[PDB]
Order: C-alpha cells, then sequence, then structure tokens
C-alpha cells in the first residue's frame, strides 16, 4: 500500500508508539493508515469515512476497527467517536487543515499525538498552484506547513517534528507530516521548526 509506506515514514521519524493506543483514521479514503496501524498494535481504530469510496470489509469486520460514516471530518466529535483518542492521523484532499484542525483537536486527549499530512497543493492560495496542479515553490510549500504550525499553535498544539512524506502525491506534489502535542517537554521553537522545516523541504521525499 502506497498510503502504508508513507505512515510508516512518518511513525518511524517521530518514534510514536502506536502499542496499545486508541487512533481515529479521519479521512480513511484507503485502508491504508488503518492497516498500518492495526499491524503496528493499535487498541481500537476509528476510521471515519468522510466521503466516496467504501473500506474494505475486510476491514470493517475487524473487532479493532470501528467505520463511522460522516459528512466532513470537520463534523468529527468525541462523542461521535466514542471518546477522545491517542492518535489523530489526517490525509485529507480538497480542503485546508486550518479549517479541520479544531475538530481534530477535539477528538485528541491531551497527550496524543495529532499527525497531519500537509499537502500544500490545499494550503497555498490562487495561482501559487504551478503547471501540473503541483506546488514547485519550495518557499511556498515551507509556507504552508509553517502556517498550519501556526494555526496548531493558536489551538494550543505546538509542532514538534516535521517529515516529507516518502512518496510524492500521484500529480508529483511532495507533502509533509507535521507532528502535533499539546503536552511536551520537547516543543519546537519558532527557529527550531523553521530549521525542521528547511530541512524536510530541502531533503524532499
Amino acid at each position: 500500500s502506497r498510503g502504508a509506506h508513507k505512515l510508516v515514514g512518518a511513525l518511524e521519524a517521530f518514534a510514536i508508539a502506536v502499542a496499545g493506543r486508541r487512533c481515529l483514521d479521519a479521512g480513511a479514503s484507503t485502508g491504508g493508515f488503518t492497516e498500518v496501524l492495526l499491524d503496528r498494535g493499535a487498541a481500537h481504530v476509528v476510521a471515519a469515512d468522510v466521503g466516496y469510496g467504501q473500506l474494505a470489509w475486510s476491514l470493517r469486520n475487524d473487532p479493532r476497527v470501528v467505520v463511522l460514516e460522516r459528512t466532513n471530518a470537520r463534523g468529527l466529535t468525541p462523542e461521535a467517536i466514542g471518546g477522545r483518542v491517542d492518535l489523530v492521523v489526517a490525509d485529507l484532499s480538497f480542503i485546508s487543515l486550518a479549517t479541520v484542525l479544531p475538530a481534530l483537536v477535539g477528538c485528541a486527549s491531551r497527550d496524543a499525538d495529532i499527525v497531519p499530512l500537509v499537502k500544500p497543493q490545499f494550503e497555498v492560495g490562487k495561482g501559487q498552484v504551478g503547471p501540473g496542479g503541483v506546488v514547485h515553490d519550495p518557499q511556498l510549500r515551507a509556507r504552508s506547513v509553517l502556517a498550519v504550525a501556526r494555526r496548531a499553535q493558536e489551538l494550543g498544539w505546538h509542532s514538534v517534528g516535521v517529515k516529507a512524506s516518502p512518496l510524492p502525491g500521484p500529480s508529483g506534489n511532495v507533502e509533509y507530516f507535521l507532528w502535533l502535542r499539546t503536552q511536551t517537554d520537547r516543543a519546537l521553537s519558532a527557529k527550531g521548526l523553521e530549521d525542521a522545516v528547511h530541512r524536510a523541504i530541502s531533503e524532499g521525499p
């Protein structure tokens, strides 16, 4: 799975433990993220079906998996998902993370990890997506990640790390995982985050 390969890259870069935790996959487009979380020992995964596409029946039938049928990731609540979770992962298309972060933060326990996949092609403004539907300007990709991190900090969630996804989008966009925590000993300073973003952008996938 391509979705599988990318999340493993994030999990290993950030050293986030999955075993025995309750998880939310906020845009379960593929079975990819859910499968990875189950393989790495998650106690429970809530897979939010937030659009077109149907999760495989082998997955929903799994005793560790619950599928939610929902309009919008924006509509997720801890009540709807059965309580706050320890790990939130989010691979969402055609929406800016700014608009959905409050919902994701609302579903997270205060010692949770929230790890969105920042997709510059849905964070930049009109005229800033280049030929082929790709953000070619590395400065704009960097500014996209920083803007999401700024919005997260406004909600009280600090940035702990940044990692380029190991696989570009199908049109070639490079995308970046952002590791967020509200309870942490290791929150990045502004300079720490700028350094992390510059390295991620320069390293690429």
